[PDB]
């Protein structure tokens, strides 16, 4: 009966949303009382009929920002940086720029003063172009005052965290972060040997979309992973105390809230809500206006532990993929939903809410 009930719950949440949003393939992984459960639907590739499994690799887009925050958490644990550091401390090219007056915390939490959602099209994946872009950039409003969700903002945070550790970002992620977290199916650059597991992404007219190069792409949206590996990452987040101590501290650093916008408390990578909370409020926290417009923050007098009766989440999108991760620290509950269409955040949250409500 119990395995039948869980399958019925997840099928009832997933199947209508896959039909309504024409999602070719979707992987669910659930962590329930320390036990993993996997549900795989549809096709990783429509053209060759490859089915989704818990080992299928998906682009997770901005869920990558929780990995970037974890690497920064490692630099903080090693005393190589502090969140109150001026950004220009970690990159001499930025000395004399407005980054002399912007903190690593501002970059991590999208409050540097109006860094845009994307690098402009004029900035290619080129060290000199990225350097020159930040050197010339000027805030629209006071650093620390307004949240504007931004790839160049947390991209620079990750890039400077890597500089504080004296190694390239991509090398630190591959050689230290993924191995420390026990992740062997998690990649910034998918090996040839794993390419057969890499799902196709689907956009308009089912145009095929796997992400190409972009400025600070690894830091912003670089990760490809399986549902089973991303659930291992969720399980590390639910139990940081099981990791070697520097990595436990690295994960804990991502569970600290700095300010509120509406119902949402902003951490490093993770965004948190009180739990329980209505489905409409969790949808509103993950809405297009939340992501695309500036919002005045309500700064907390001291950082808040993101634990207990809270849901931590992150959405992630690329042109061809739509990911969502949520976990409830106080209930030892974790959920991963990976799809190979970029379908609306509201619909990702509808699946997640049905499952998390039904596990309770
Ligand atoms: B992360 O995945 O949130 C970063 N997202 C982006 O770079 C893109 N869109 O941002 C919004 C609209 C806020 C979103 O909901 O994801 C993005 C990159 S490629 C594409 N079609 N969208």
């Amino acid at each position: 009966a119990p395995a039948d009930r869980l399958k019925a719950l997840v099928d009832a949440a997933v199947q209508p949303v896959m039909k309504a949003n024409d999602i070719p393939g979707l992987a669910v992984a659930i962590s329930l009382k320390g036990e993993p459960h996997y549900f795989s639907y549809g096709l990783a590739s429509k053209e060759d009929g490859r089915r989704v499994t818990p080992e299928t690799l998906f682009e997770i887009g901005s869920v990558s920002k929780t990995f970037t925050a974890t690497l920064a958490g490692y630099a903080l644990a090693q005393d190589k940086m502090r969140l109150d550091d001026r950004a220009s401390q970690h990159w001499p090219a930025l000395q004399g720029s407005r980054f002399d007056g912007i903190s690593l915390l501002d970059l991590a939490t999208y409050t540097a003063g109006g860094l845009p959602l994307q690098f402009p099209d004029s900035v290619q994946k080129d060290q000199a172009q990225i350097r020159d872009y930040y050197r010339q950039w000027q805030p629209t409003y006071a650093p620390g005052s307004q949240r504007l969700y931004s790839n160049p903002s947390i991209g620079l945070f990750g890039y400077l965290a890597a500089r504080s550790l004296g190694q390239p970002f991509e090398r630190l992620m591959e050689q230290q972060v993924f191995p420390a977290l026990g992740l062997e199916q998690t990649h910034l650059d998918v090996p040839e040997a794993a390419l057969a597991q890499y799902a196709q992404g689907y956009g308009k007219d089912d145009r095929p979309l796997r992400v190409g190069p972009g400025p600070l792409d690894a830091e912003g949206h670089g990760v490809k992973t399986s549902a089973a590996d991303l659930l291992r990452f969720v399980d590390a987040n639910l139990h940081p105390e099981r990791l070697d101590r520097p990595w436990a501290q690295a994960l804990d650093a991502t569970h600290r809230g700095y300010y509120k916008v509406g119902d949402m408390t902003q951490g490093l990578g993770w965004e948190a809500y009180d739990w329980p909370i209505s489905l409409k409020r969790l949808q509103a926290g993950n809405s297009t206006p939340m992501a695309l417009q500036p919002h005045r923050i309500a700064r907390l007098p001291a950082p808040q532990a993101l634990e207990g009766q809270r849901l931590l989440n992150k959405t992630g999108s690329t042109n061809g993929f739509g990911a969502y991760v949520a976990f409830v620290p106080g209930r030892d509950l974790g959920l991963v939903i990976l799809a190979n269409r970029n379908y609306p955040n509201a619909e990702r949250v509808k699946i997640a809410y049905a499952i998390l409500s039904g596990l309770e």
